[PDB]
């Protein structure tokens, strides 16, 4: 069961060189503030920012080593990634299938293209894919042989085969050491592709993809953890992942509330409140960019092209879908880059605002490590490494951390989360008030715990009150 | 806990003449279709088609005694109305008003408007309700006095007030009746206009609104019923009533359904399957006609147009909101008026299709009577009354029913509703499965009980296949 | 090598009651004003107007025999229709196969839908269809076997097999009977479903679709006539005909006129006027009803909703295209129905001027019999009959043609078709003149024969300059 706290979305490098330089801060500026961490991928990784790991067993040396990991629990939950679609071709399975061929032990742990047949131009077409390339990479075996394995991103992740019964057993190694390490929250990494077959869209099959992600949970529970499965696409599939006794993300949440505050727009953050779904873990930044395909239906089409040329007038280039010519079109945003101080136009009581809806919406909240210090577009890394991602990935040495703190919108921010991690009105239940068009009135009750948020999206007024429950006098939480 | 069998709409004198009438066709032909009844009130009432009944705890005579009521009970679940909103201004209760002003014993069960003083103009254009008259009707008292009370409908239903206590008295008389008579489950009628406050909509305040529905929702509990809380409105209250363990319903389905299969589009109602509220009772045609608020976001607004414009340009006036000028907007539609089934263009396969996929969502299926019996739009007898609503009010004799029973599209449906009512794989879990964006696919499972739904909304095809629990085999429903 | 002069379209017996009142009427009014005839299906049939003819070699005794068929021919050319997708079901060739199935010498002639084997949504989805049913007909053999049949139209219309040699076999019988009954002109109905093809559209498949249609075209060289491949969709097929010496038709023309006059507008007019296919057969209304699906790209689309809305309007129901829930949408509307003297509002100087610039456009001009007359929108028809079609099939007996003929809108447009049929500068090249927005001047030139139309689509007029060449001077046509 994880802590109903603030948790820090976090690089195991980008503060400071490394975990125990991360430990170092947590505990001097945290500490009261937060009750869990999503460290992003930490092991042996060749592509992609982590994601394309040799092993969900290992500890980068860059980062430090599992003590440094488990320096955390005891204190915090603990969230890591759990990459069930794939694995770098540098990890030992997939070496001895390229030094092996077919005569590998782990051969079918990788699915191999040929397997299919010919695959028509229409089932071709169908392929959830976001990139411009066949999802197929062709490797030489030592021998000399060339054979095709499927390839969802780029060609160092090799994606593992659900159809097989070595990727479940993969998985559940993997399951078991992070867990026995403390992580007590599995985000489970695009899960939506672990479902090939021909003839589909190869994403999100259901209800093949629910038996996946009930395998997954009933072996995380039986080690102690529970799940975070992220699928960027329609709200429906949050509802889907909820209903089945996992955590679902509130992707839903960024965009909308980025047009709500910028629209001074209340009428559909507060239909999506009323409906929103269970037992979220919500976000506002996460490390990828303010995905649009999670806000359909949430927000109706004509305004979220309203946020779309709103912040790509002002930011950098947005992550297309596929052959999407129409860059008005809603459906060919996949993600705006932006951080999201930077997309409120770096408002300081506009985002705090933003940061206490967030908080009072039913779940655990999620700050990005970037957001916390209310960080600006990076493009000077952008332009140093050339991933426009990096724009939302700011550095931070320790010193700069410590006067990020200092500023007056952290200190509003810092106050926020330690009245969200523990006011106890929280653990209660969720009571959504009445209010006008353009603010939001929301509140938490339990017992003689209570707390009550007004946002005035007009003028981005912020205001928390909240019973000190040993008078029944009501205060104002100065934030 | 009620039948998870399908449940028939009717009114009390519109299949023959009265309950004995209706109770000698529902035997004769629905005993192994349905487990379950609305009966549309049968009080004595004068005004709106029973929904301004005098009392809840007299039959009007014309229709018949509490014994043809209890008549259905021990074989069927009996679903009635309870109009939380309002009683009759013939009541006795409202009589001794008239008789003794506000030295009356009844005096705080209504809402006195003087009471508020002055309403700003702000404060009126605020307020929800559907005629273009202000919902206030003065009154003569017998002393000479006029005095004014709220009245949000016709002038005959005066508006309770759920201010003082004897509203809540007055409705756990009710309760305690109905269901000492057998009903089980009670359909709360306009609820959303209980909470009357000034500087509000006056419609569906919250939290105050969900604090009179657990209050209604305990009293039906430790009284044998549970509830069916109605409101037209945003999708998000039908979630709101759900997690609050009353049945909310699927007004969503009706239009949303009618577009899918016009259109040959299946992306909205596959989105909408699967984050579908839990536990409601589904519909496609009402006594009511299509109301459009409850798909709005459900549907982009384009395509609620299209079906808008599609069924008007073919059909009956439709109901508007109240000072709507732009008859091509989703904001001006309430209700289209038009019976389901013309609304499918009197196509056999569609309707049977529709009827299909309803009894394959998640939820109680309801069906209504001249749905039953593909009932066609009753110019004739909206001519006749005036009343736009009879236009899907049409009267059956029992001669006429037995005629219409023998139709192939009845029979198909009346096939379908023998098996929803009784194979067990509906008494399990739902499971919606992969298809393109023009075909439905839809399962149930509960243990070895096994049946799926393929439709097809190009050609209206229907085809359920399903698990012989005599045999084991796979077998093709004949419907 | 047909004559360059006005043809007549006409039923066998719309025109008093047969074949021989038709040749009285041709004779007494037509005989200077027309050099052919296209009269519609004059066989046995039993579905869609003559369509499903039980044999292409017999005249049914209702309309006449041969000779009242050859009495036309020595004077006119003679179109005649070969309906190259299907035959009855009543023809000897089906009866055969019901009575003997696949023992029929004549089993490989139709095809059998089981001998595709399982086709997948997608496929089905695909398939070009204008109806709401798989395209697929069960029919009971004689020993009580039951088999199925592909099925375009109507169930009487059973389509023939391209696949086999039968097919060909036949419609070389009928080109060969046709042609020495003095058809020179081959109407080819429908060719577009000759092709089925799993995983194409079964419609206008290429390349065999002209593979089909060169052998057609072949044979029916040989024995002395040419081709008139009928097709209604995108005008690109248009050119493909005209590529491979066959006539197209000018579908185009009949809504892109409509709009021109109605708005005034000659924009999009002389453009297509510019570019149009070039040995094609003009028409402005034909026996069905004005055609979408062939005016896109020549009109933008927002001009063609102006034109369907403006039209369904104000007369009878549009036929849809399958699935098509948008009334409004260019993708939903088929074919409007209005006679062309209504869809011009019964403006005389309008409709004459739409009639010379029909005359005037590259190609032989068709003239349909009920706007030869002038002829309204027949609703007493259409409401007896039930056949939407026949708000344009009106019937006119000898005398109500003799008064028609006297109408002067008529007389003037006798004077053009005379004028059209006999002047030699038709015989020439076209040369379109330069002309603002809203006016249209065409012009034709053979040696020292000239012609020249103005047209002010502001105003209606049309005035007509020719050189009397045996005099030399410039004259007006008065029409
Ligand atoms: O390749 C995997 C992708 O999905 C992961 O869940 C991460 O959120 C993203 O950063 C990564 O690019
Ligand atoms: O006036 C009350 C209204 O609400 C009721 O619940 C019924 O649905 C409707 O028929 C009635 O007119
Ligand atoms: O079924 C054949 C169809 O195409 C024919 O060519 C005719 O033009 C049309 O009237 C008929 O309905």
């Amino acid at each position: 069961l994880l802590k109903n706290a603030v948790q820090l979305i976090c690089y195991p490098d980008r503060i400071g060189n490394n975990l125990t330089d991360l430990h170092t801060a947590v505990e001097k500026h945290l500490s009261d503030a937060i009750g869990g961490l999503h460290i992003l991928p930490f092991f042996p990784s060749n592509a992609d920012g982590g994601f394309s790991p040799l092993t969900h067993k290992e500890v980068d040396p860059a980062f430090g080593t599992w003590d440094d990991i488990e320096a955390f629990t005891g204190k915090y939950d603990l969230c890591v990634d759990l990459t069930v679609n794939h694995i770098s071709d540098e990890s030992p399975e997939f070496r001895d299938f390229i030094a092996n061929g077919f005569d590998s032990e782990y051969a079918d742990l990788f699915v191999h293209v040929d397997r299919f047949g010919d695959i028509s131009p229409d089932d071709m077409a169908k392929i959830h894919i976001r990139k411009e390339k066949e999802p197929f990479r062709e490797v030489t075996l030592a021998d000399g042989t060339k054979t095709r394995v499927w390839c969802t991103f780029t060609e160092q992740q090799i994606d593992l085969n659900y159809d097989g019964d070595l990727a479940y057993r993969l998985m559940e190694s993997y399951i078991g050491f992070l867990t026995s390490k403390g992580v007590n929250l599995l985000r489970l990494d695009a899960f939506g592709y672990t479902t090939k077959r021909i003839g589909t869209s190869c994403f999100l099959v259901e209800p093949e993809v629910y038996r996946i992600l009930d395998w997954i949970n009933e072996v995380a529970f039986k080690h102690g953890a529970e799940c975070l499965p992220e699928v960027h696409d329609h709200t429906s599939y949050q509802y889907a992942i909820s209903r089945r006794n996992m955590h679902p993300y509130g992707f839903a949440l960024p965009p909308l509330l980025l047009y709500s505050l910028l629209d001074a727009n209340s009428v559909y953050l507060k239909n999506w409140l009323r409906m929103c779904p269970r037992n979220m873990v919500t976000v506002l930044d996460t490390h990828d960019g303010i995905c649009i395909p999670d806000v359909e239906g949430v927000l109706p089409d004509d305004k979220i092209k309203v946020l779309i040329d709103n912040i790509d007038a002002r930011s950098a280039d947005p992550i297309m879908r596929r052959s999407a010519a129409n860059i008005h079109s809603v459906g060919a945003i996949y993600q705006l880059t932006c951080t999201f101080y930077d997309a409120l136009m770096q408002n300081d009581d506009a985002y705090i605002a933003a940061r206490a809806i967030q908080f009072f919406t039913p779940g655990i909240p999620q700050v990005y490590y970037v957001g916390l210090l209310a960080g600006c577009n990076d493009q000077e890394l952008m332009e140093k490494t050339g991933e426009l991602r990096d724009i939302n990935r700011n550095y931070y040495t320790l010193n700069e951390m410590d006067e990020a703190m200092e500023k007056p919108v952290v200190q509003r921010l810092l106050t926020l989360m330690k009245f969200r991690t523990n006011y106890p009105a929280f653990d209660g239940h969720f009571e959504l008030n009445y209010s006008n068009d353009s603010s939001v009135a929301m509140a938490w009750r339990h017992g003689e715990h209570y707390c009550h948020l007004f946002v005035d999206l007009n003028f981005n007024t912020s205001k928390i009150q909240y019973v000190d429950v040993k008078s029944g006098e009501t205060r104002d939480l100065e934030f």
